[PDB]
């Protein structure tokens, strides 16, 4: 596995750092002289070049990667003619980081096969634990069923609350101070827990 | 609950549409007069104002906000300045968006209660995803287990495989008691 | 003693010739190549660096110095990030020069040892000589 | 007596605080519109004019005041040509900001009547404490 | 005699054409580049200097010249700063382009030998000639 990361912002920079720790071969390409310099040390091979241009990105073998990272979510520009290149010298994998909506759709139109909104993503994310301060992190398995990690329910075994068949929902796990436990069968003590259900009902748990 | 968003960007906007989106009372405050006229629809008060500034701050009657969020996550200065200002303002809940690791320190060092890095936190994610292609979303309960979602396995019963497989997905279907929990050495081993 | 000053401006170039006159050895840095050609007669040691960068401060031997005076006082960010460093590095004194009311705060909080305001406090010493003159 | 501060920098405006504070009557004079604004509570009189323009000096009834602080520390051109323009309105006291020992020498020549330097006298106090400390 | 003309603009690139014409030492000095390209071949010596440093000026030896002609005539704290510089160097003829009245009589007040007014003067003569034509 070869990858490319092309643009090193809070995005780019961030896939970079994280796939040389995890032990891959990155190739880091920007515009930028500066950006280059600070992750030279962070990826296998970083290259100052501009994307636009097709010399410039031969000049870089970018055919022999399967995966290339288009981390450019502020030049539609520069993120669209990048991607027409990458879909001409055809790329397997092109992963492109969307500005706005209309981006998203020109991206769509031209080939991209994964498009990212790392802001959007995350901004429904936080606006979520905003709204319910129990919410701690959560996974949409579906639109109606989630997984959502979490003093009425100190001090109580699971066995006292009878969720199980009132809502129809399952505690997947408790944390113990730092402590995890697996197919909690009760009865067990809750201290001042990760649940799956539906998303009405795990509603219904916060409120009682 | 009310909710003032100090500065519309993508993560900024993308805050006040959701919560908004949820009947929420949202103030979105924005120094760009195009940003504020484009959110003017999607927030319950839109003003065109500069946080860092204490007097535009008091006319916005920030005090009666419980929960302010300053996504500023590129200008420093005045991202931090402004969560100087809602500190000295006695706000309860203060999340600030930051650029980097020392924009990070200053903040913890001037009290903000969250600190959030939505580029970074995506893109450890899209790197876990690049890794392995199977794996499409997942959840880091602990720093030791994990809640991931996933033709070997095809016409394969559960009963077959003796490897806790929390739900399958079948065409649009859920099924409640392919996401697994497990260690996360574990889990790269099926 | 060893003192690092950064910032060769009107204040702080002003205490690197006055602490090289007493005959101390004084680092001065600066961003600006001009700046540090003016002031390398008038210190121990000029260097054109970036304060804000860490592996730039540690190339420097910053943490051999007891005192490091900060006398960059219109760049907030560039002032902040600096004793941020500093205060990492664990340098005992850190003297710095804030730009006003919001920048001294600030600076207090991420444990600036001394916060200095140049400007404003000889402009209260004059106004003071203007009212009894 | 009525003091005119022309410029309304950290020096500038800290005189103009100072002077309102004490109960006297200071015009604050200042180029930008952001700087008046903020003054404007802090002054008697705040105006946005240019000081190097003989008609705007003398619209605002600048032969009024005893006192007149150029306290444009950083532009030699706007400080040295509205010292020249106070002296030519005959103002009896001209106190004016300089920016290094060029800018002492200029002013000098043209009658400002005393020079400061903020920055450079703020150094050397701190420098004393520095090596006595 | 040898000359240093500072300043290569139409005014001050004029003088060094006609004194290299007529067989004379022409000392070429701008701070910019291109401009002391073009005049390389029109004088004995062309440097990229900056006239408001003293350091260049005494690289340039320009206590060997009798006259200095500063031919900067839209900046006048470069102006001024110049021959501020060249009387303190004792230079015993310093003749200067001025910009308008106020830049005039600073430069009389600094010791400008001689003050020239290129476009003014020509303005006039051209205004005879339109009125009686
Ligand atoms: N043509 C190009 N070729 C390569 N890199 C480029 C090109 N144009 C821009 N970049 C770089 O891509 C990076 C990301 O772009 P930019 O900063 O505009 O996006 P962003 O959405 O604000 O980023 P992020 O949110 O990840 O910080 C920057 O470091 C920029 O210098
Ligand atoms: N002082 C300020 N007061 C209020 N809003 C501000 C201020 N400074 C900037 N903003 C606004 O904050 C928003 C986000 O700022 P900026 O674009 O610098 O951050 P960012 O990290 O690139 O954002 P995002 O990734 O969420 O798009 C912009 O709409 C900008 O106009
Ligand atoms: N990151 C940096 N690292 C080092 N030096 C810097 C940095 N940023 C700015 N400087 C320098 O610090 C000096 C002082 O900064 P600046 O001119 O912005 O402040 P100031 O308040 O106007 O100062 P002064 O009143 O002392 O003249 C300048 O010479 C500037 O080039
Ligand atoms: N021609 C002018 N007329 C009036 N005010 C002016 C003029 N030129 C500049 N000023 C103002 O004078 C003030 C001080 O000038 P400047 O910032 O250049 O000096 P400084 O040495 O950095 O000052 P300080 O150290 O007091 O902050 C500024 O607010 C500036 O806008
Ligand atoms: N500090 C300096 N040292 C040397 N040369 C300088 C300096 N500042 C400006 N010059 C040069 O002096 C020349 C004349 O200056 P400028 O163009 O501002 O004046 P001017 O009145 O427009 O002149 P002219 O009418 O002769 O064209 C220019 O070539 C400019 O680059
Ligand atoms: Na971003
Ligand atoms: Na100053
Ligand atoms: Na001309």
């Amino acid at each position: 596995k070869q990858f490319a990361v092309i643009g090193l912002g809070r995005f780019g920079g961030s896939i970079c750092k994280e796939l040389h720790r995890m032990g891959h071969e990155v190739l880091a390409v920007d515009i930028n002289e500066e950006k280059v310099n600070a992750y030279a040390s962070y990826a296998t091979h970083a290259v100052i070049a501009n994307a636009t241009e097709e010399n410039e990105l031969l000049s870089l073998g970018i055919r022999n990667f399967e995966y290339v990272i288009v981390a450019i979510g502020a030049n539609i520009q520069a993120s669209t003619l990048t991607t027409l290149l990458l879909k001409e010298l055809d790329i397997p994998n092109i992963w492109v980081k969307a500005q706005n909506y209309y981006h998203h759709k020109v991206l769509e139109k031209i080939g991209a096969d994964r498009i990212i909104h790392p802001e959007k993503d995350m901004g429904v994310k936080i606006a979520q634990s905003l709204s319910d301060e129990n919410v701690l992190n959560y996974i949409d398995l579906s639109d109606e069923y989630s997984i959502v990690e979490l003093r009425k329910l100190d001090s109580k075994s699971i066995i006292d609350l009878n969720v199980r068949a009132k809502y129809g929902c399952t505690i997947l796990a408790i944390k113990h101070h730092g402590d995890i436990c697996l197919s909690p069968a009760p009865e067990d003590i809750i201290r001042e827990l990760v649940i799956m259900g539906h998303k009405k009902d795990i509603k219904r748990f916060e409120n009682e």
